[PDB]
């Protein structure tokens, strides 16, 4: 198992502008286009980023090069930030993948958020800091992907995605 593999276990292939948990004018594998109420507003981000009159749908191909673009943002994302990089440096590679699913979904700014956890993780308490992730809108929002994430980071085995 990789992030890439991991991250689309998380998110799902759409094809066709989606709404997110949030709410959200998305597409492809968890693309974010606007926050912005207006499918509108959603289907110019959409021929903005891939360079087409796309008309609010997408290719295969058009998803996973969005999905290439998105990893390699959140891994460039974390190596630059300051709170995020000692973390990541810390860890082991399946831990380093938790992370990065983190990011992908909430954005470098709302995980460098997590202090006392990211604390934690770097001291490898890693039941306590399982305990203290848990207590987040992010896990009651998504409880079923945050606790696949929490496990990842509990355990540092691919168990939680062996079932999906």
């Amino acid at each position: 198992m990789n992030i890439f593999e991991m991250l689309r276990i998380d998110e799902g292939l759409r094809l066709k502008i989606y709404k997110d948990t949030e709410g959200y004018y998305t597409i492809g594998i968890g693309h974010l286009l606007t926050k912005s109420p207006s499918l509108n507003a959603a289907k110019s981000e959409l021929d903005k980023a891939i360079g087409r009159n796309c008309n609010g749908v997408i290719t295969k191909d058009e998803a996973e090069k969005l999905f290439n673009q998105d990893v390699d943002a959140a891994v460039r994302g974390i190596l630059r930030n300051a709170k995020l990089k000692p973390v990541y440096d810390s860890l082991d590679a399946v831990r380093r993948c938790a992370l990065i699913n983190m990011v992908f979904q909430m954005g470098e700014t709302g995980v460098a958020g997590f202090t006392n956890s990211l604390r934690m993780l770097q001291q490898k308490r890693w039941d306590e800091a399982a305990v203290n992730l848990a207590k987040s809108r992010w896990y009651n929002q998504t409880p079923n992907r945050a606790k696949r994430v929490i496990t990842t980071f509990r355990t540092g085995v691919w168990d939680a995605y062996k079932n999906l």
